[PDB]
């Protein structure tokens, strides 16, 4: 596998707060399409990278989503977390301006000047966000079958169909989830899904807010983030447990996968 990268996973590797690369950032002078951007990238990956693009929810920001940047770059990612245009923006506005920075993801990575040259496979991304980034991390799956993964949270969109989505898909849902409401919108949206690998994941208690920064569940959320993204965009195998097993865990009050392997 010419995608593998890092020391073989064990769970205490997954569940710790930084895996085993070091971690660099910076803002994006001129966004490409979308209102602000922070790459985070690993210095010291033995090789090119998949890249990942996160967006917030309804009038959130990259502070809500921050933490996936140092945590999935320091097991071997480009991640990139934007600011909408505006903090209004709906769902198929933010997929368009999610895939707009993984265009200027690989287009720095052709920038002789940035520090991420050379250091992305341009060939292989992903796409994450929560709420109604989430939903645009869907509509991005959709239009876009060539993506690797996606791993949305509390996701809404004002549809819930998503059978258009051949992209394996990590759904990150929140049990007591009071702004997209996890048997309106989060279920829904998984059950849709016909042809994919995929994965439903709910917090046993969570809030809206149940997997982003300052969550208390970054253990597990962190585990399963980092080996959906290792098994299906570096398509590396010895990620297919964590990837697909239900962790039986007391913080998950509903846990579904399929065709997953
Ligand atoms: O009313 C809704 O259905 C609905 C309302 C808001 C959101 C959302 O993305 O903002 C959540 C916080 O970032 C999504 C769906």
């Amino acid at each position: 596998n010419p995608y593998a990268r890092g020391p073989n996973p064990t769970a205490a590797s997954l569940e710790a707060s930084a895996g085993p690369f070091t971690v660099r950032s910076f803002t994006v002078s001129r966004p490409s399409g979308y209102g602000a951007g922070t790459v985070y990238y690993p210095t010291n990956a033995g090789g090119t990278v998949g890249a990942i693009a996160i967006v917030p929810g309804y009038t959130a920001r990259q502070s809500s989503i921050k933490w996936w940047g140092p945590r999935l770059a320091s097991h071997g990612f480009v991640v990139i977390t934007i600011d909408t245009n505006s903090t209004l923006d709906q769902p198929s506005s933010r997929s368009s301006q999610q895939m707009a920075a993984l265009g200027q993801v690989a287009s720095l990575n052709g920038t002789s000047s940035s520090p991420i040259y050379g250091k992305v496979d341009t060939a292989r991304m992903g796409v994450m966000g929560w709420a109604m980034g989430g939903g645009g991390s869907l509509i991005s799956a959709a239009n876009n079958p060539s993506l690797k993964a996606a791993a949305p949270q509390a996701p809404w969109d004002s549809s819930t169909n998503f059978s258009s989505v051949t992209v394996p898909t990590l759904i990150f849902a929140c049990e007591n989830d009071s702004i997209a409401p996890v048997n309106s919108s989060a279920l829904p949206i998984y059950d849709s899904m016909s042809r994919n690998a995929k994965q439903f994941l709910e917090i046993n208690g969570g809030s809206h807010s149940c997997a982003n920064s300052g969550n208390s569940n970054q253990a597990l959320i962190g585990k399963k983030g980092v080996a959906w993204m290792k098994r299906f965009m570096d398509n590396d195998t010895r990620y297919s447990t964590f990837a697909c097993e239900n962790p039986n865990s007391t913080r998950v009050s509903d846990f579904r996968t399929a065709n997953c392997s």
